[PDB]
């Protein structure tokens, strides 16, 4: 009642100013918990009523902060967790609840382990003495190169990122495990591109076409690794895979402030200047060849599969 | 007279049967000194003459073998140089010195190529590369074993499938220790993914800036304009030649197939058609720049090195 609406208040207000949490998968793990907590304290006699009720609520938390999908993807997984639960109960109000409750319970169990599945298997895509490259900072690809780092040796090219440099404290944790981390500019990506071997990155949010929105700089990046033929690796969990359409829905890239840009202090030449911060950049699913997950890697022409085991379609306008 | 005679039915039939000599700059320099010593022991009165002297003789050395056309356009750079000092003269006597004098000045030049290709290497090569190379040459060899001298870097020597020549070449930059790998001209494609560029040379430059060469470097180009890999092509210009490609079909050099199936194979040897082409053609979009001795050149600039050297006129000889 009181503590469940503070608590959505409070988790949509933390959306809407900052960046809260830092990592997205204490994001994820928040947000498994709040929808634990809405479910454990309301009363429902159909799970269409929870159905619009979970709607509703996600209405409004991605209208707090429509950049974020991770919120949003995650409640269409519980969404369709309602669905299947209904369709193979109803082929209900005390074992139905207990079922979605243990379902939530071994999502998040899953949820805590993709981090080490995808340093499992980062060993079967790492050679010796070869050039990574790695645009702005995710601790999925830290933590896919800091355990290949463990039994190989090989360099990776760390690019910063210009509005704000987040790849330098990427550099400097990468540099204490000792991979020869090398720092540069954005600028010099295809004047570094003629000797990169692979390409290793994350990303933001999975479109639904394979497409994905990331931290700006990489669809340059995946422009200049499609010129050289370099391979593409997207190291991303499977919570930040959603089904919105790049072309499809508006307030696709996140605008922030311009003083990270071009700052307060430049003069009297601020007025009559337009300055933009997008920071997400698009990349179309041609200049991508490979996605790892948890569950192993995949091609960009498969992602629709994944849709088809983790979303409905009669869920995708929320 | 009897001398010139033996001589050019020596080479004749030396330039007929086998590669006598073996590297290009020695059979370049017996050339110009065959021509020089047809034009000591001559008499005419008209340029013209001379002219259609030197075109016979250089129509028989292209009727000895077309596949090897250094004779050919060195027969035409000896035109358009007597070209030239009767165009500088008609604007009488003195003119047989001047083309002497031309031709020694050619020599100089010929002698000196390999050495510029070596001085103007140093800013083509840093440290930590790797290096792709197809075939054997004497010229990115020697590139390459000078280039190490102050350099730190790698070089794949891939094997040539009708004559294994990659490995004296590997042999031989293995001396100098530039840590050169050997592997097949199978894996080139398996291996264009690490390849940063790509040193190689050629046989014959034609005139659109296309070139022939050794065989399994036009797949060797695909792949490197599939990566975006730079391509250079450490040339000199006396392998330089108007001979456009679709001309007569006489394009690639067919040897004989037992390096591909030997005698030894059996019953099976009837009913197959085993070829073996020792040259392969390589358009000039897969080549991104030529080093000559003069310098560096663009693959659309080479009309301009064909306006410099040859003329329009000697293209059928
Ligand atoms: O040292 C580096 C650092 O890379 C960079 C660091 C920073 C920047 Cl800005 C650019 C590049 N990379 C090495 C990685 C191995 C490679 N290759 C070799 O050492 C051996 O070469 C071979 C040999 C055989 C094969 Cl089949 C393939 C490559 C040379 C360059």
């Amino acid at each position: 009642g009181s503590e469940l609406s503070e608590r959505i208040e409070s988790f949509v207000e933390t959306l809407k100013r900052g960046g809260g949490p830092r990592s997205s998968e204490e994001m994820a793990r928040e947000t498994l918990g709040l929808l634990r907590q809405i479910i454990t304290d309301h009363r429902w006699s159909n799970a269409g009523e929870l159905m619009e009720l979970i709607r509703r609520e996600g209405r409004r938390m991605t209208a707090a902060q429509p950049s974020e999908t991770t919120v949003g993807n995650m409640v269409r997984r519980v969404l369709k967790i309602i669905r299947e639960e209904y369709g193979r109960l109803h082929g209900h109000y005390a074992q139905l609840q207990s079922n979605i409750i243990e379902a939530i319970n071994e999502l998040l169990v899953e949820l805590e382990g993709t981090m080490e599945n995808i340093a499992a298997q980062a060993l079967e895509h790492i050679h010796s003495n070869e050039v990574i490259m790695t645009i702005g900072f995710s601790r999925t690809v830290e933590a896919f190169l800091k355990e290949a780092a463990r039994k190989r040796k090989f360099h990776v090219i760390v690019a910063e990122c210009a509005p704000f440099c987040q790849g330098h404290e990427m550099a400097v944790n990468l540099s204490k495990a000792g991979i020869e981390t090398t720092v540069m500019t954005d600028a010099a990506i295809f004047a570094v591109m003629s000797r990169v071997n692979k390409v290793i990155i994350g990303t933001k949010t999975i479109l639904a076409n394979g497409a994905l929105r990331a931290v700006t700089g990489t669809h340059t990046l995946a422009l200049a690794a499609k010129h050289h033929s370099t391979p593409l690796i997207v190291c991303a969990p499977m919570f930040k895979l959603s089904p919105q359409f790049p072309n499809e829905e508006d307030s696709f890239h996140k605008f922030v402030a311009p003083e990270e840009v071009l700052p307060f202090t430049e003069g009297d030449i601020l007025e009559k200047v337009s300055v933009h911060c997008p920071v997400f950049d698009y990349v179309p699913p041609e200049l991508i060849t490979l996605f790892i997950s948890n569950i192993g890697g995949n091609a960009p022409s498969y992602i629709y599969r994944l849709m088809s085991e983790l979303y409905h379609p009669d869920d995708h306008v929320l």
